């Protein structure tokens, strides 16, 4: 029985005996390799006051399954279609939210159209080594792809 | 500036203009490998109705930093210890929480001491296998510890 503190535009928060849960919509995220440079997006993201390096990613909207939020995701933020195949599904930190991400992998990637989010096509390995020396923070959805990048697509 | 609407034991709930943003304790999160099997954690999760594989992983509590943290999260949640390495860290959904998890690798583990946590030991190829046949679901450490090991630890 969850008691509810806040109904908001992308989560709410409830109280679940003595659990603080915040309700998410779920969420896509879509890894893309070319030519060695995998697609990262960065924008601002006021909850932490800084532009991490993730991969294109959005949320789940009414009447959409996972697979069309992704191919509408990454045409939205990068103006590029391609052949999706999903790869897993993650809880981004199920403590305290239900926030479930599906992540694909797309391929043969083609322009579809030519601002907030800025894309940053970035060789795995440079990405990572950036991230070592402190230069750019990741999302779980930037380092997801950059883990699975170096396990299956070298 | 924002306004604080929930000021809890875990989190805080607070807008920033149109942006709803959850303030988080940061994460720490252990991967360990022994004799070919991988450290999962399972316990019921009430955000989410169900146990995912999860490494261990806990809280960074007042006056810890991200090592004490890992070494008392590992003892206190499987009874080990081992040798600790810093690998990477990742904001765990930036469009909405701040929450930071550094994760770590841990070698040469050893019992420290011999209930609401099970431990878990699984090789990382079964737990890619269980969760892509609709088996078993994944949190974020999880999966970055089972892509992880398929990346670099093989
Ligand atoms: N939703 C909650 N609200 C209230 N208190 C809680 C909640 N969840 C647990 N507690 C209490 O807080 C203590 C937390 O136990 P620790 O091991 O340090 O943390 P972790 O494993 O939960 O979270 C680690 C990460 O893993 C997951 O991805 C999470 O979302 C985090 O990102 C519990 O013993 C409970 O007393
Ligand atoms: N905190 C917020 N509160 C209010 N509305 C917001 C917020 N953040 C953005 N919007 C609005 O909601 C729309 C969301 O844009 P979409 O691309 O589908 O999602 P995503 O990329 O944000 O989130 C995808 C995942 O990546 C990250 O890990 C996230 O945490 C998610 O897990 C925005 O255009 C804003 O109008
Ligand atoms: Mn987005
Ligand atoms: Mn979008
Ligand atoms: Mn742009
Ligand atoms: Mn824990
Ligand atoms: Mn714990
Ligand atoms: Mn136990």
């Amino acid at each position: 029985e969850r008691t509810y503190l806040y109904r908001g535009r992308i989560l709410n928060l409830a109280l679940e005996g003595r659990y603080e849960i915040v309700e998410h919509k779920p969420a896509v995220a879509v890894i893309a390799l070319r030519e060695g440079r995998m697609l990262f997006v960065r924008q601002m993201r006021p909850a932490v006051g800084l532009a991490p390096l993730e991969i294109p990613a959005g949320l789940i909207e009414p009447g959409e399954d996972p697979l069309e939020a992704a191919r509408r995701e990454l045409a939205e933020e990068t103006g590029l279609s391609g052949d999706l195949t999903y790869l897993f599904s993650y809880f981004v930190s199920p403590g305290f939210t239900d926030e479930k991400t599906h992540v694909f992998l797309a391929e043969n990637l083609k322009e579809v159209e030519a601002e907030a989010i800025e894309v940053v096509w970035m060789r795995p390995e440079e990405a990572l080594e950036r991230h070592q020396r402190g230069e750019v923070e990741f999302s779980a959805t930037g380092l997801v792809g950059v883990l699975y990048y170096h396990a299956f697509l070298r």
